[PDB]
Formats: structure tokens, C-alpha cells, sequence
């Protein structure tokens, strides 16, 4: 997925 300001979210399938 993708990384930004150290945060997750998840929004696809990596």
C-alpha cells in the first residue's frame, strides 16, 4: 500500500 507522515490505511490488495 501506500506511505505517507507514517500513517497506514490499506487501499488495495499488496
Amino acid at each position: 500500500w501506500k506511505t505517507i507522515k507514517g500513517k497506514t490505511w490499506r487501499t488495495k490488495q499488496c
